[PDB]
């Protein structure tokens, strides 16, 4: 009944420095999460992205309770602003305490957010949670900011002072009455998806508490092979934390402090497989940092994402083509089996979104809002700077790699990512029986070795709705019209 | 060099009761498998039948030698008689240590090669190796042979004296010259199915070695809630040993003794579940061992099985359909899946053999002699009895259960079998988000929930192609073809 | 209530081929238990194993009860054939089921008590339970006796007939009526006693059920290093079941069976350790084996136990000296150990029954005939045979091993059976800090490395009685007069 | 070669804040250990103290030259401040980089070396190690130092800020030449004993890399009952690691962060007790913090430890009873078992130093100061606070507990700290056959019970050397001499 603080992305209580800097502020504290998906313009937030926040929610209550603070409010409204003044006008606060984001879109809001409240008399800090650095005091030579990967990377770990390490959880809070404000509860699932929905905790189970289970038995586990293990989408050694490390429920600054911590174990016991592959997991951990840094700083993707140097080329406007890769029809294997693990778990491997991805518009050649628009409805970790960093790197845009004129060709395309085929005869059973020579092409097999295996292309397993040597020169006739523009 | 045993179905050197009686014998003992497949008629054995032939005879050469025994000798001819009396002319044996099986192909052949053999001159002698008891000695009242199950597997518990226990196996034996007798090597499989043969040992490694270990591994594990999870088929909880136990890769009388050995161990501990699940484990082995009883005694299958009371009905002679159900674009999706696990794996359970078997008859009327034909030649478990009396008990004809004028309808029929769905899911994953009330049939869903889930009848998930209530009444309409005849 | 089996020293029900032979005999079983210790004269059974009894019949009741039977009486009388001819009184029995067993002193019993129910009326019909072959029919070359082991146990391996294996433990069986014969409780131990013996629970749990669950951890544990850890008594992977083993509560014949079994895993893996440290197991299992064929054939001991080639020797008849050996203030750390472990635990390795026995006659000179009636009282597996058998072979006159003229000297005495000094640190552990060269001989060290050590010779650790170089003549002054004698 | 750190009583490199804060200093760093016992006057540290340091200090050179840094140098003199002033000069650094210690004879030193170092040209800089808080920024209202624990305590945990968490180990440093600096081997332990003090590595291993493998192995195992197992001394669940914390090769500041890190893990899920264990644990870990406090502050223990009330009191001057109780022949068996303890392990329980310590005042009635130097000498965490602390309490001057004229009294001093003797048996073996109830106090034993235990009071086990009954009324002649002067 002092102060407040509202979550927005930080779905925690161990080391969240703004309910730790308001447990010894004195004080009663009571949280909040306003719920304003309107603001956000196109960006409302996913379908499955949606489940996970309401499942998360409700174990955030029952993990907070316990640490006294009655409930956690939750209202709803169209901007955060009015919603947010009638919560200090309807409990009494003095202080507001969040912690900055970094979306293009919540940054002109935060400080929008930062003009009604303080107009009013009401005086409110923001804090440093899911970033190592801040993306401001990160700079280079003279005072710019980085345009690359790697030359940003290299100031990262050779910093002059080190990140600040994980700060305690509060001991116990208090928000004094929990009747005077009248929280409501509110829908983030649609009523025929009520069902629907609920079939991915077959593989996901939202939380806090599963964040840290998640990391502990990655580190103890794939970690000591991550070096190697790191292509490979067959077996799941990737650490899947990303849809725990994307909604704040697992910091960024314990990550690092855990993976250094244990590092100079194994650096002082011979093993030097162990060691190199805790460098290359703290690089992708960087890549995280570097996409926040990337949408804050100069090139801003300054109005909307998915934007750099396209929207020009002569795409197909046919929709029905959008229904066979959204369903599967496609007959290229790999990017079929990465089709059906998307829509059954909300999850893919990173190099499946690899080729998943660039077949869509290298191959099938349909527009890219399409495939980001898809890809932000159905996913876990459908943020606003990592999909747009991806899809700008592997659509091609970034000087970093996966350049155009370059289609997949998944019969090399899949001996690095798959290489015995237990992910594609796990995923499209139908053709569990093909000798691991013309399981990533089954057109290019002869008749005799695919009716042995019992698949007649046309009624079993569909034909390739594009041809590979088609595409391979039907992109050149279309990607020669950047080439006279540019 | 005095001797020769020939296995025929005993792949195995533990408590075989014609090897063992060779190495006490005193003189040399030369192994054999003369394999003619010309000779078996009809029942040319399969051919993932004859992938499981070559990895166990390959085993057993190395699981052999280190014996003794020099070698283990192949040949092949016509018949077994010809080839038989080329190894005892070309070696110089005075007998021939064979056990004697129960197939009426075999039964015939053997009393056929016993007249052979000693009118030459040598001297046979037939022993028991893959039953309990033997198949005259059982007998009921007065003299005559049982014609059911439960009135004969009673007669099996409380007989007046015990079956004989698993004796030794040999300490070492000799063959005293490995190279007298030209061996030769000799094919199993085909050379375009040479590749696509060997994807089944990502489930199933043969030989007698991993019999031991497959039991074992669930005496110790499952046996404990065999009585709850016998009908369960999503859970791998059913002791998958069939494939060691019809090659007599694992005695009958061995299961038999470690099943009441440690019957005891738990009655004497109050599981009053683990002590039922011991009873009904063995009611099962005594299925197989009245099968083979009943082909050797009074119906015996006469000429030929899949022979009990029909074979005038009304079938379609569609092949087109054969092509459909064998591929599975069925739309039915309980038999859908199971007809994807037995061309992945060569295998199914008991109770999903139930309905897939049962669907292509009473629902899509085909004639039985193309469901035994495609079943013998892609399983592992495709024996002549069992594959009669299974055939006879699903499609009906035994007083014992599962009668005709009654269609499958997985409305019910999974829900006994397949609770949650995660067998459906599992087998065909383009049907992964329905929620588990539809899972059984999505004809008779809703479009809403449908399109929700990202099923579209007719492009992602086929029709099915008979309706349910169609042969409810077509069946009938076919039936009474029986009842106006017989 | 219509056939008796009377326990004598088969204390099990699975494989115990008296009971078995009950089972299926039709009619109604009562067992029982006769305890006359006055009949067995000097060997009236230890102090610590007619504790093992106590424990182990109440053991048998409760796991005997739950197959039937009602109850396991047991009676108590001067001889066991005025007790057992009232039993079949009593009670209206017709048969006397029971097994021979082979002391000298019960074999001369068993013939009378053959004698006296047979003239009665009743028949009786004796088993053989604890013995691998039957010791009249293993013989040598013409029709003799053996009279050496390593002859002796090579006929037993190569015989020609294999022992018959373990038959079925019963289904269930019938006792009837539970009240007419009145049984009575007994006592075993002593009042004073009544609690002291209770702490031999810390190591040794009775029972047939702990039987082979202390067999099925050897098998897979210390079994695959028993050929190099076999002399090594400071780890405890010696297989600790010979109390088991000599009160019949493990059979003989199913360790036979099972140590075989898996000897044929083991030599097809390539592990020629596992399966060399199997055929030194069944050697020490054929040690138990001989002596039983010992007592009963030719040497027989013809009147009394302890008896190989002396009795005269000019021993001392120092009772003090007996109070120091038994206490353990002897300064030899060795036999010191060993003479706290017997008493903490009532079991010696077999090692350690050689030093602490061997010390007793050849250094200390007193008589044998106190260092049995000390064993025999205080030990569990105190047998009539192994106890007489090992005495002669250590103190020395069976052609085996371990003559006289030779003092043990645990110099090198010790770095045989103790390398590190781990069994010397565990149990006098006043002597924990020195540093395993003088760990076997304080008194041969110097004073500078036992004053930090702690050790003071006198006070802290008693100074040896007997000096080494003093009882390696003063033996020889007193065995000079055997070999003027015989 | 520009800054130095030299280790005293902090032996790690994780979040060790002199080493750390020397890596980012940007020049070359080279470490050092400076060996100066006779400058700790009477406080020559220990005996087995002495052999932990030898072996840890090549512990900390194998893992402090995989960081870098070439070598640690060990240099040798009369006192620190001349060693320290030829080092800065043989290898031309600039700073000092030291962690202030707390001993009271090292604080007289530390402004000593800052008076010698400052006046030279160099500049010095402390830090904060082995402290959660440091001892003059925690007080009382208004000025003051407190005069107990619970009121200190209190203040500990409710503190306006909270310790500062680990900060991270360097990435690497660098010595630059490891040659210029000639630095020497050095004795620690004697020659006499350089292979009696090798047998403490039965029980324990120095070294921080053992330091973090012992605490992970706590925290997950007995942390989860030590609210119930902190009194019970026969098991070890009380976390042996107060030798890793006395050398620094610990942090307090990492065991008070995952303590109170997984204190919130067992919050929400239910766990009262394990939740509870975890205020425990952290209220010991804070009474080694009040005693670094108490000797800083306002006691001070002023001139020499081992003081708070006494020393006047009619001690005996007997030096036999100095040999027994140093020994063990006391006949008191649980004073004799954990006077065993400390010889064969360098190591007690917490309640065994109660109850052997306390007898050797108030029972024995001799000089305290032979106490300390007995536990000095042999025992590994002996420090100058704790043992000065501890030694307070238990013979009774805080107002804390375990006051005088009161004796210990073992038949109630035992169902405590030993409830069924497992304990006792453990290190006098010759006892092990007492049941339970005459375990702790076998002169209070019938005749019957003992000869039956086969323990002769005089010749097994000895006896009391001083009765009970006359210590309790002998201490209080001797105690009256107090309460007339005082
Ligand atoms: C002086 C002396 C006294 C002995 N007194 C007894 C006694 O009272 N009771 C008794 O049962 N055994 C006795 N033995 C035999 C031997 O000590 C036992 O084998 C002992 O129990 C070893 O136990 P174990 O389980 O470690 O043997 P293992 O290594 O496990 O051997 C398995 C079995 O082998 C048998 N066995 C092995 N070595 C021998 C041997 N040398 N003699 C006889 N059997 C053997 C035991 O019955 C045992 O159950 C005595 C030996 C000596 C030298």
């Amino acid at each position: 009944m002092r102060i407040v603080v509202w979550f927005r992305r930080d779905l925690r209580v161990e080391d969240n420095p703004a309910l730790a800097a308001a447990a010894r502020a004195g004080g009663e504290v009571v949280p909040a999460y306003v719920w304003s998906p309107e603001e956000e313009g196109p960006y409302y937030p996913g379908r499955v992205s949606r489940w996970w926040i309401s499942q998360s929610l409700n174990h955030l209550d029952a993990s907070l309770r316990r640490l006294g603070a009655g409930k956690l409010v939750t209202r709803r409204s169209a901007d955060a602003a009015v919603a947010l003044l009638q919560l200090v006008r309807d409990t009494g606060a003095t202080h507001v305490y969040f912690n900055h984001l970094y979306d293009p879109i919540s940054l002109v809001r935060d400080r929008r957010l930062k003009e009604m409240l303080a107009a009013e008399g009401i005086v409110v800090q923001s804090f440093n949670s899911d970033l190592l650095y801040e993306p401001w005091e990160v700079v280079d030579d003279e005072g710019q900011p980085f345009t690359m990967f790697d030359p940003f990377w290299n100031r990262c770990l050779s910093m002059p002072y080190d990140p600040p390490a994980p700060l305690l959880p509060p001991k116990r809070i208090n928000s004094g009455d929990l009747s005077m404000c009248p929280s409501e509860d509110l829908i983030f699932e649609d009523e025929s998806e009520r069902g629907s929905n609920a079939l991915l905790a077959r593989a996901w189970t939202p939380g806090w508490q599963n964040a840290d289970k998640a990391l502990t038995a990655f580190l103890n586990g794939p970690l000591a092979d991550y070096s190697v293990n790191r292509k490979k989408a067959d077996s799941a050694s990737t650490s899947l934390l990303s849809p725990h490390l994307h909604f704040g429920e697992l910091s960024v600054r314990k990550v690092f402090h855990l993976v250094r911590m244990k590092q100079l174990v194994w650096s002082n016991e011979g093993n030097h497989a162990a060691e190199e592959s805790c460098t290359l997991f703290l690089r992708s951990i960087g890549l995280r940092e570097y996409s926040r840094y990337l949408s804050f700083n100069h090139p801003s993707s300054h109005e909307r994402p998915l934007l750099a140097h396209l929207r020009f080329f002569p795409w197909v406007v046919d929709e029905s083509y959008f229904k066979i890769w959204r369903q599967g029809r496609t007959g290229y294997p790999l990017v079929d089996a990465g089709m059906r693990e998307l829509w059954a778990t909300g999850w893919l491997h990173d190099r499946i979104r690899v080729v998943v991805a660039s077949f869509f518009v290298k191959v099938l050649q349909l527009p890219a809002r399409w495939g980001m628009k898809y890809f932000w409805d159905t996913l876990l970790d459908a943020d606003l700077e990592s999909d747009a960093l991806g899809w700008q790197y592997i659509t091609g845009s970034l000087p970093d790699g996966r350049e155009l004129d370059r289609i997949d060709n998944p019969q090399f395309e899949g001996y690095k990512f798959d290489p015995h085929g237990e992910y594609v005869r796990r995923w499209i059973p139908e053709l569990a029986r093909l000798p691991t020579e013309w399981i990533h092409h089954p057109w290019d097999a002869p008749v005799s070795v695919l009716q042995a295996a019992g698949i007649e292309l046309g009624s079993n397993y569909p034909l390739p709705i594009v041809e590979l040597d088609a595409a391979k020169g039907r992109l050149q006739a279309a990607l020669s019209e950047m080439w006279q523009l540019e």
